[PDB]
Formats: C-alpha cells, sequence, structure tokens
C-alpha cells in the first residue's frame, strides 16, 4: 500500500486575506511548535510506506500535519484562523486515535499540544 497524496495545500479558486491571527499563528504558534525536541514526527505526513505502518491510512482518513500547516499558512490558504486551529487539532487527535495511548509518540503529542494551547490562549485580538 502506498502513500496518499498529501491534503490540498493550494488552491487559486479560493479567497486571499492576510489577518493578524494567521500572521501570529505562522510567526508565533508554528514556529514555537516546529523548533520543539518534539516536532520531528509532526514535520511532515506520515510516510507509512517508509515507517512500515500500512494499517496507518486505513485508520486515519483526515491526516494533517505541521508541514501540510506550514504550507497552508504560506499559501494563504486558510480565511479564518479556526481553519489552522482545526488542522492542528485534527494533527493530535489523529495521533491518539492511531497510537496506543501508553506509546511514546503519544506523550511527545501531549507535550505539544500543551504548548500549542497555550499559545492559542494567548491568540491576539482581531485587529
Ligand atoms: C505500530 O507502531 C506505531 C504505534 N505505536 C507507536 C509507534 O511504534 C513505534 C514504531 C517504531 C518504528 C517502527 F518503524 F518500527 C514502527 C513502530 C508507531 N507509530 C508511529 N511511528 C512512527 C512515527 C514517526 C513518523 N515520522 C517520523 C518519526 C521519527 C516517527 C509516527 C508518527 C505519528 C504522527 C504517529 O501518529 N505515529 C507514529
Amino acid at each position: 500500500s502506498m502513500n496518499p497524496p498529501p491534503p490540498e495545500t493550494s488552491n487559486p479558486n479560493k479567497p486571499k486575506r492576510q489577518t493578524n491571527q494567521l500572521q501570529y499563528l505562522l510567526r508565533v504558534v508554528l514556529k514555537t511548535l516546529w523548533k520543539h525536541q518534539f516536532a520531528w514526527p509532526f514535520q511532515q505526513p506520515v510516510d507509512a510506506v517508509k515507517l512500515n505502518l500500512p494499517d496507518y491510512y486505513k485508520i486515519i482518513k483526515t491526516p494533517m500535519d505541521m508541514g501540510t500547516i506550514k504550507k497552508r499558512l504560506e499559501n494563504n490558504y486558510y480565511w479564518n484562523a479556526q481553519e489552522c486551529i482545526q488542522d492542528f487539532n485534527t494533527m493530535f487527535t489523529n495521533c491518539y486515535i492511531y497510537n496506543k495511548p501508553g506509546d511514546d509518540i503519544v506523550l511527545m503529542a501531549e507535550a505539544l499540544e500543551k504548548l500549542f494551547l497555550q499559545k492559542i490562549n494567548e491568540l491576539p485580538t482581531e485587529e
């Protein structure tokens, strides 16, 4: 079984805007999480082929990762901050769905998520 194509990251048939919340999600939230010591497994789609996890995309039908989030922010793919926040949440929930609760990767994800939520609770007000 091969990997599915990545999530869509660019669409010209979608309206474009820059907002201070979206800027903050890229420049502060994504940047912070990306540099975190546990970020590495979440920086690109799960390569189920390379990792030998043939069951991954049988279980995870809404894949998401921070590489995809980065491209989406870069390409002005999101109109609303909540679209991006949803993608971060999808990434975390996917990890919790797929892996056993005691797995190293789950505990790593939990630490990343704690950080994520700290940065999200400080989301600047709509300018
Ligand atoms: C069936 O195994 C999965 C569930 N248990 C936890 C992880 O198990 C340890 C790996 C070790 C390496 C292996 F090849 F032998 C396969 C078992 C497994 N889940 C996951 N394993 C690896 C990754 C990962 C992806 N990219 C880079 C790295 C360094 C690791 C991931 C990543 C995510 C997001 C995930 O949900 N599960 C993973």
